[PDB]
């Protein structure tokens, strides 16, 4: 059998329904999601890393002078200084004073850190999202599986197949580029590669890190050595990558709206409490009962005992019954304004009953629904008496949830009082018409 | 669970409340004074015989 719904996207607050089968009493039915996860399809553009400067020993020339060749090498830098005249521990180690040249070299490479500590570009598009479900129906206890949310993937839970829908909402957290750094995700414009800046994010790019094709762009300048001194100065812009990490900010994970949890392992966003997801669940046809099977239910009265519209189960009520064959008997409100703690009851030839629920209304008024029977609860709840909890809200509010009995007569006099007000001028002003009208005739 | 009201200066006359804790059952309380005691501050002035 059949049953389709739309359930809020609300990780840890259960669906409950009843699947009605026409001939059959009614099976209540529990859809609680675990998790839901939002995986984007990503793609690898490059890694970035801190630098190393790589600089092989200068060639001295003495008594003669040596010219520089380009190499193959990131940020290569390559200048012959003419005119030095160098010691070591040895001495002057060349002979001539000013027919004397050394060659400097220097290039960039990615530094031994960077197996460890780098960070990832990706380009971020949109893919699949999945959920887990944890799923009961009569007397089948909870069983859960990995769904699609696609509305096309069935799954097989405790024997029922499952189908759940899109999502209402297409949104996701995260932007067309993502850097992730550690466990870290951030929404980074990074510059494409190729394009990097000396001194920022990018400026040293590699499609991968064991890559043989490094792009790097500092302004790696060679300098002229110290006069006497055989050594290979330069200058070089900062590291990017060193400067990106005191200033990348706050990462996705402490900023992505709906309370969305960042994971890595596949980039994916978790249990983010956007829209709604629509269900086709089909009940196996061996968990209905006929109704000639089960017992009646009757002589139903409600009574709420206690309620406060906190966001726990604040609400206490007793109904009284009176039923043939005293067996089980599933317990639910198909109302928004009462969420019901207790799935079913066990029946007595006669007597009552009680069960918990959660309600935002100061005034509710639900139907409570008894296997193939119902009965309506009334009733005032107290406010609640903690101002912050640490746990989330079992119930929906809803636009008159907060208007009291004292609120609504105020309403229904404003409201009653200018439209009979209102009317008495145009009944009055239609007499009056009538009345001229008979004078003249 | 805070109960808060305002109870007579008496000593000897208990003070009577049923705490009413919403989900709970009603705890009785029951306060009683001893005894109660102004003291002041005093500095001595002077002593006469
Ligand atoms: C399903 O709900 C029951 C409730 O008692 C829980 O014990 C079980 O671990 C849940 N399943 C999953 C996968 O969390």
């Amino acid at each position: 059998y059949e049953h389709t719904a739309v359930m809020p996207n609300k990780v840890g607050i259960p669906y409950k329904a009843l699947v009605e089968r026409p001939g059959y009493a009614p099976v209540h039915l529990q859809i609680q999601l675990v998790n839901t996860r939002i995986i984007p399809s990503t793609n690898l553009e490059y890694i970035t890393c801190k630098y190393k400067t790589k600089v092989p020993s200068p060639v001295v020339k003495c008594c003669g002078a040596t010219q520089c060749t380009s190499k193959p090498h990131p940020d290569y830098q390559c200048q012959v200084f003419s005119g030095v005249y160098p010691f070591m521990y040895g001495g002057a180690y060349c002979f001539c004073d000013t027919e004397n040249t050394q060659m400097s070299e220097a290039y960039v490479e990615r530094s031994e850190e960077c197996s460890i500590d780098h960070a990832k570009a990706y380009k971020v598009h949109t893919g699949t999202v999945q959920a887990m479900v944890n799923i009961t129906y009569g007397s089948v206890s909870w069983r859960s599986a990995d769904v699609y949310v696609n509305g096309e993937t069935p799954a097989k839970i405790g024997d029922a197949k499952l189908i759940i829908g899109p999502l209402s909402s297409a949104w996701s957290p995260f932007d067309n580029k993502v850097v992730v750094y550690g466990h870290e995700v951030y929404n980074y414009d990074f510059p494409e590669y190729g394009t990097g800046k000396a001194g920022s994010f990018g400026d040293l790019q590699s499609r991968t890190s064991t890559s043989n094709d490094l792009y790097a762009n500092t302004n790696l300048k060679l300098q002229r050595p110290q006069a006497g001194i055989v050594h290979t100065p330069f200058t070089q812009v900062p590291s990017g990558f060193e400067r990106w990490k005191k200033d990348k900010g706050a990462p996705l994970n402490d900023v992505a709206p709906f309370g969305c949890s960042i994971a890595l392992e596949p980039l994916r966003a978790e249990n983010c409490a956007v829209g709604s997801i629509p269900i086709s669940i089909d009940i196996p046809d061996a968990a209905f009962t006929r109704i000639s099977e089960t017992p009646t239910v009757s002589d139903l009265e409600c009574k709420i005992t206690e309620c406060t519209y906190a966001f726990d189960f604040g609400g206490i009520a007793t109904v009284a019954y009176k039923s043939s064959k005293a067996g089980n008997c599933p317990i639910h409100s198909p109302s928004g304004v009462a969420v019901i703690k207790e799935n079913d009851v066990t029946l007595a030839e006669s007597g009552s009953f009680t069960f918990h629920f959660s309600t935002a209304n100061i005034h509710p008024a639900f139907k409570l629904q008894v296997c193939t029977s119902a009965v309506t609860c009334k009733g005032d709840c107290k406010p609640p008496k903690d101002h912050i909890v640490d746990y989330a809200a079992q119930h929906t509010e809803s636009f008159t949830s907060a208007i009291s009995a004292t609120a609504w007569s105020w309403i229904k006099v404003l409201v009653g009082g200018t439209s009979a007000f209102i009317v008495l001028g145009l009944i009055a002003t239609a007499v009056v018409a009538l009345v001229l009208f008979f004078h003249r005739h």
